[PDB]
């Protein structure tokens, strides 16, 4: 209900639309009349509702033409192998390192455990994840999509270690995946997500500020983002990271153990993820930052 938070599905730009649901959402590029694009990859138990969303927009579902992906975890390329099957012109754009984890028999293991807890029925037939229709793209590579769409991979490493975004420069618009971390809706605030490393994480944030100033700001969860939170986005997501170290260096410094922080963020932040995110995963996740920043 916030005006700079556009949330719901459907319509979000003249070229822009939310499928699926709001928390992992996969957004729709029309690039011309008869060409579009996905950007993000969703998580598995989606398909269904997904597809039927793109086919309330697309007529002709081979006419999606490019996937962006921003990166590996589960919640964001869930959806490939069970809807490129049923777009035979697509094709997938993702990092080499991406990459890479489609080809890792035990990466790929992970990916369709996490997503088999979060169904309810039972997923269409899918390709291999080797078998996905997929080119790997490199950082500072511009992505050519349409006559009106063109997207730079950016290099965002930290909160993973293959992660990237895409900045489209006609729009000032920033598919940032989960490089800012997870929008707080309650509070307006970014929440921190320093899943990898926390030096990579920041000075992506530090390259991310210095775009040119940002209209649309579009992370992996949560619908998109305008106005000042957009323009300040990148620059917000750093100054929360540092007080999330204060915070953590504070409650050590009086003898508290990783695991009192842990559950204390999982308590105030779990409840907005519990929808894609097993709890024991999310207060795992903690944990694995808090260790991360604790080094650093
Ligand atoms: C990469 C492989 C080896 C191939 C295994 N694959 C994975 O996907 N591991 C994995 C990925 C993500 C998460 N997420 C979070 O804990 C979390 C917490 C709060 C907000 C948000 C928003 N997004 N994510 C989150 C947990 C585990
Ligand atoms: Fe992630
Ligand atoms: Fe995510």
């Amino acid at each position: 209900s916030h005006m700079l938070r556009l949330s719901a599905p459907g319509q979000l730009d003249d070229d822009l639309c939310l499928l699926g649901d709001v928390q992992v959402p996969v957004f729709l590029l029309r690039l011309g009349e008869a060409s579009w694009a996905l950007v993000e990859g969703g998580i598995s138990r989606d398909a269904e509702l997904v597809w039927a969303d793109l086919c309330r927009w697309v007529a002709d579902p081979s006419q999606v033409h490019y996937w962006l992906i921003t990166h590996k975890h589960y919640d964001h390329c869930g959806l490939l192998p069970y809807l490129c099957p049923r777009l035979p012109n697509v094709q997938v754009l993702a990092s080499e390192r991406t990459c890479q984890a489609w080809k890792s028999e035990s990466a790929v293991r992970v990916v369709e455990r996490l997503n088999r807890q979060l169904l309810r029925q039972r997923l269409p037939e899918a390709c291999a994840w080797d078998a996905l229709p997929v080119r790997a793209v490199a950082d500072g590579e511009w992505l050519e999509l349409g006559p009106r769409h063109r997207l730079q991979v950016i290099e965002a490493h930290g909160h993973s270690d293959d992660h990237v975004v895409f900045y489209d420069v006609r729009r000032r618009r920033l598919f940032c995946g989960d490089a800012l971390g997870e929008f707080d809706e309650a509070e307006g605030v970014w929440r921190p997500l320093v899943f990898d490393d926390m030096e990579a994480y920041l000075e992506s944030l530090e390259r991310l500020q210095r775009l040119p100033t940002l209209l649309q700001l579009i992370p992996g969860h949560g619908g998109l983002l305008r106005g000042r939170l957009a323009a300040d986005g990148a620059e917000s997501a750093y100054t929360e990271c540092l007080r999330l170290c204060r915070r953590l260096l504070w409650r050590q410094s009086m003898g508290e153990s990783l695991d009192e922080l842990s559950e204390e963020l999982h308590r105030a932040w779990g409840g907005q993820s519990v929808d894609f995110l097993p709890g024991e995963l999310h207060l795992g996740s903690m944990r694995r930052m808090l260790e991360i920043l604790s080094r650093q």
